[PDB]
């Protein structure tokens, strides 16, 4: 509309190709807007004020709904005392036990900014712990956008990331290896609670292949980490290989537990203390408690209610309805990774110019999901925003159809 | 005090050393609270509501004074509509044009969370715009606590920063030798505006070096980044070089530029913009709305009320009363960089056991001051701020003097 297009005019002049990052709409349909107004509970509404039912919560950090009233509470109640100050608030204290004891693995945690910022700290706190230079990665897992790191290596050295080795994600056999390939010399494996990455389908984590992680890592010193910055707090109230029963040295954390607030964490066992002690990292606004506080009632919440229970209802009902439209429109669908996370792609789209389409016409009823990311469903989530998403997406299914013969790949994706 | 204490010993189990980073009182005296309560204007109240006049300033964020009224309000507006969203709200656009418009070298901004953020893209932006490996920063600056530049090496290996060299601060033939060393393989020259270190003298940057710095990239191709995350606003309304009338075609900006809400930025001219487009930088929360509208709200009182002016004035105030309260002493202090960002040692005191004591005696009076880090101004310290600030550094002087044969330095 008339107030988008002036955003975008005005910002390409004034930002690197108008926007950058993970929420440029640049490889999205022309037809996404890029500028918002507002958010409240589970919808946002875009510079036009057209609304709608948002299935990205964010990219993540909205858990319990947009303006969450007990959050925003504890938040205005901290705001009243201060934010950003010469020292920590007393309630880094309140917030770091709080932490510590919801995370069995853990005994003491870490607070940052960017969840890029607690993982990074664990690939230092690893290599200071065992004096040795190696990380293990999954190829193509996204642990943040350091030199590192980064999914995207324009202005990055072979040097920033020539003691990262790679193996396969579920492969047991492909970690076992990589271990031996860089025999004496591991500091840390990171995995991913599960696959959940662009482009590409979603799995669950393997029981023998998180096995053969924690097994692996006992054996050589090693630490395990688990990066938890997606999917925490959406698959469990702990790390999300508590259902494996696989416990790691430490674990990151970020998004959502303060429902928008920006701060992260690591969190680790006493087997990390030492070191974590002997590393440094800092930044201005780590101490900042505005964020605690925020953090604190979100943990609380998370602790006290049924809001994971009310977000995986959400979603399997999603999930059930468009597997339902899916085989009546004849449009196979390929639903991934944990209901209340979703992956939703077409079977046999292999340029997504169908999953485009869909979601570009999802948009007109006022629906917001994602053809190449994963998306998610917050506690704000109602049956009748289900029952409202599905009219939107069957009317998605019919536009697919009827455009069916005219449909093209996305040119800067090709 | 008893909070303190039950504070601290919680902290111990939970966090590892109890705290960490540059906000831990690991080095100071052990009367320095560790944890606060509350703050409000230039003041900071410890966990057992004790009053400080404070001259740290949050460690730069605190410009204008903590929970200024028009900043909180622009918060509130903001707040009531949406913060962390599924894309940027609009006023990213609004921010982008004011940070732009202020700074005279840049054409286009990028926004992240951390300073630490600002600097490494900057790196990497250097890099992919050159196509060259090697950046060069001063012996001993401070850039962040990334792998490529932390002060502190426990788990940094060689590789992390094997591609970054290193000239003396404000030695033009060094920077210059250091371009020749590296012949051809420059992609960017980092440059705080004036010498800010810990344990160290601050110096003001040199005309010809910094001359140097831009001649040298111009010739070469390479990137001037001036690291304006602590400087940032108290110099100057621009970069803190446009007195020297040297334009960078990078600075990198943090802190104070939304008073305290966690925003920093890299500011860039078009001779930049295609390497920024290519890279590939991001964070979960640096499209959050609040703190663009705090920031919004601090640069406008940046650009319209005279808050530098006062900043200044306040520090050129105590300065004077210092220079004046030790000599009367018999004590003389090294009182170096600007007088706004002031770092206070005393001569002659190559342990800081002199230092350390004082800054100890000034907290029994109230005021919050640092023995071995720059201090700050904001523009809501007061001229009895700094009266009352200078009656409790005139006792603080005089209890050095009554315990100086019994000084120990800090285990
Ligand atoms: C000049 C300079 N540059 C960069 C940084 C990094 O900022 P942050 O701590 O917010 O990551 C700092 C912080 N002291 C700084 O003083
Ligand atoms: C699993 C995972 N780890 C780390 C990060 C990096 O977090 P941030 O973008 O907040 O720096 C992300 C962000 N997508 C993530 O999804
Ligand atoms: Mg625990």
């Amino acid at each position: 509309g008339t107030r988008q297009k002036d955003l975008r005019e005005r910002a390409e002049r004034v930002i690197p190709g108008g926007m950058y990052g993970h929420e440029s709409t640049r490889l999205l349909p022309p037809e996404f807007p890029q500028f918002f107004r507002r958010a409240l509970g589970a919808r946002i509404w875009d510079a036009d004020e057209q609304p709608y039912i948002d299935y990205m919560c964010a990219y993540g950090p909205n858990l319990l709904g947009y303006r969450q009233s007990e959050i925003e509470a504890a938040a205005d109640a901290q705001r009243l005392l201060g934010d950003t100050m010469t020292g920590p608030s007393e309630i880094m204290v309140n917030l770091a036990e709080a932490f510590v004891g919801m995370v069995r693995h853990a005994d003491w945690a870490m607070f940052c900014k960017n969840g890029s910022d607690a993982t990074s700290t664990a690939m230092v706190l690893a290599r200071a712990h065992t004096g040795r230079k190696t990380i293990l990665c999954a190829k193509g897992a996204y642990h943040g956008a350091s030199p590192w790191n980064t999914p995207h290596t324009a202005g990055i050295l072979a040097s920033d990331r020539v003691h990262v080795a790679y193996y396969t994600y579920n492969d047991a056999q492909s970690l076992s290896d990589a271990f031996k390939a860089h025999d004496g010399d591991i500091a840390a494996v990171f995995a991913t609670p599960f696959r959940h990455e662009v482009f590409e389908d979603q799995a669950l984590a393997q029981l023998e292949f998180a096995r053969t992680a924690r097994k692996c890592c006992d054996e050589t010193g090693a630490l395990l980490v688990v990066d938890d910055v997606r999917a925490g707090f959406r698959v469990a109230r702990d790390c999300s290989w508590t259902h494996l029963g696989i416990e790691p040295d430490l674990s990151c954390w970020g998004k959502c537990f303060a429902n928008g607030y920006p701060i992260s964490a690591l969190l680790g066992s006493n087997k990390a203390r030492d070191a974590a002690r002997d590393i440094f990292v800092t930044g201005s606004f780590w101490f900042s408690a505005v964020p605690m506080a925020a953090a604190i009632e979100t943990l609380r919440i998370i602790r006290e209610t049924p809001y994971l229970e009310t977000l995986i209802a959400s979603g399997a009902a999603l999930r059930a309805g468009l597997e339902a439209q899916s085989q009546r429109h004849g449009l196979e669908l390929k639903q991934t990774g944990p209901a209340q996370m979703p992956q939703i792609f077409f079977a046999d789209d292999p340029d997504f110019r169908i999953g485009y389409a869909w979601a570009a016409a999802c948009l007109k009823g006022g629906v917001y999901v994602h053809p190449y990311h994963n998306m998610f469903l917050s506690a704000a989530h109602t049956v009748d925003d289900v029952t409202e998403t599905l009219e939107a997406t069957d009317r998605a299914f019919s536009a697919v159809l009827r455009d069916f013969a005219s449909l093209q790949p996305h040119p800067i994706l090709m």
